[PDB]
């Protein structure tokens, strides 16, 4: 009697909370599909600004290396230097001293 | 260095954030799964009171229809009963 | 090589082995929509499907109760008939018997 | 045999959506291994990174000390120069004298 009543309303009312179950699933997956891209993007540009970062350093040592074998190389040129003036150094003193 | 950090953090919550959306995604299809179920359910229920209906309303209708046979029998008795006796006279 | 070109080769491994995952994955992904959508359009037929058979059970419980209430009211005709036809024989019945 | 006939079809259409149910199930549990091997392998190349940054900027701190002390010792070196320079000017203005 009634409960066949209450049979039948239960099965349209439970269709339609189905079908709405369906399109909320459905928007928030759409959601969830934009929020992946978004990741994705951010996700490169981080990948791109790591590797420029990684050649900034190689590039960086690289200048300091350079800079330091001009410095050594000049060094080894002073020490020349220093050597003959400390030999006239030596001449000049013992002359003098006499 | 500072848009390295800046960045990373970002990526880092756009992950969360996705995560969080993607997992209410999946208690939406499970409660989604669970109402197609109970409407399984209901449906075979449906089935069986149908076709219980289907079958009284033929039995009803075949016993209205053998009584109007059983009277229709009568008539033709008494028919012949009334053609006889109107011989008679 | 030294470390940039030592762990830029570690690092583009891992790299590329993370990128043949996430393509994986994607591939997968794209199937189970496919998948889902299948599903969703044989759910949808087995719905039509179920809405012919009870329309059809409703029609088939229609016509039967149409037949039946055919018969019942040729039967009440059929009892009046009894009636008139069993008065007939009485009344024969005593006119041959006078 | 009306009833076999409408229970043939439905039956036979409600086994094919099983069927469709069983192999997107599958499928389902495969994106969630193939998700879960993305994401270990995610994480590994964030330590990785983090360990070729502390790397890098361990090279570029030691090149810079290299660098600096070898622009110290050049200029103690020509400090030295322009000492033993006057001190050959003086001796020669002593002899001069």
């Amino acid at each position: 009697p009634s409960v066949l009543e209450v049979r039948e309303k239960g099965y349209e009312r439970l269709k339609e909370e189905l079908a709405k179950a369906q399109r909320e699933l459905k928007l928030k997956d759409e959601e969830c599909e934009r929020l992946s891209k978004v990741r994705d993007q951010l996700g490169q540009e981080l990948e791109e600004l790591t590797a420029s970062l990684f050649e900034e350093a190689h590039k960086m040592v690289r200048e300091a290396n350079i800079k330091q074998a001009t410095a050594e190389k000049q060094l080894k040129e002073a020490q020349g230097k220093i050597d003959v003036l400390q030999a006239e150094v030596a001449a000049l003193k013992t002359l003098v001293l006499s």
